[PDB]
């Protein structure tokens, strides 16, 4: 693990890093949140911000020191603080930001700064390529409503890695966490759709735990089955 300021970075693959930031909340202690950093040729791609602007700025600075490649774009997975809390740091650095169109619509109600561009999806859940230009190895998939209505997922081509965000919990989880904005009826199917969208991905990266196997997907879905 490499520390830059208040953040921790872990290399998962030759061109993929996991960034981790923490926010201590009154009565709960430190809550960790994970995102991805992906090197694609002569540029860097970012998945999700940190909890805050300051933490997100530390991500960009770390990228400059350890990788020294320009950050071309960033994708955020849904409109919550752990994923979109640091949008300002990205925009301040002049980095193009992308989110689900629904995420951008919900952002002001959620107290988040909207992304500069909106992703739209076909009926099979795959992103409209026109709305996701030059995304490189990033394969964006909308599994359907689960953790939230706008929550999206990202697969990394050329690797065994897929990112489920807050939709997927790890195999040791006892609950699905915050179900405040959740679609309890479609959660299970959405979790399974994510697994089916990236069938070869052996390393599942998620927001609030270390990378797990595919069992995390199935376990999440089966927990979600109990919500129906
Ligand atoms: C503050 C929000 O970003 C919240 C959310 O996205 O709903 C955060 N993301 C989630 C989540 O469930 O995906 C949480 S809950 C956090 C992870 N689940 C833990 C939990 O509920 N435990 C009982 C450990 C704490 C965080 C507080
Ligand atoms: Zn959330
Ligand atoms: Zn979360």
């Amino acid at each position: 693990d490499q520390r830059f300021g208040d953040l921790v970075f872990r290399q998962l693959a030759p061109n993929v890093w996991q960034h981790t930031s923490y926010l201590d909340m009154p009565g709960f202690g430190a809550v960790a949140s994970n995102g991805l950093i992906v090197r694609d040729g002569g540029r860097v791609l970012v998945v999700d911000t940190a909890w805050t602007d300051d933490q997100t700025a530390q991500i960009l600075n770390w990228i400059k020191q350890e990788i020294n490649l320009p950050v071309a774009l960033a994708v955020v997975t849904h409109a919550h603080q752990d994923k979109m809390g640091g949008m300002d740091a990205l925009h301040a650095a002049g980095i193009a930001t992308y989110a689900n169109a629904l995420s951008n619509q919900l952002a002001p109600q959620e107290g988040m700064v909207a992304a500069q561009h909106s992703l739209t999806f076909a009926a099979n859940g795959w992103v409209e390529p026109a709305t996701a230009p030059n995304f490189g190895p990033l394969k964006v998939f909308y599994p359907g409503p689960g953790h939230t209505s706008d929550n999206i997922t990202v697969g990394i081509d050329g690797t065994d890695i897929a990112f489920g965000g807050c939709l997927i919990k790890d195999s040791k989880a006892k609950s699905l966490g915050n179900l405040g904005d959740a679609d309890t009826e479609h959660y299970a199917a959405s979790a399974r759709a994510f697994g089916a969208a990236f069938p070869k991905a052996s390393m599942i990266v998620m927001s609030h735990s270390a990378p797990d196997s595919r069992a995390a997907i199935t376990h999440t879905a089966r927990m979600a089955d109990k919500l129906r």
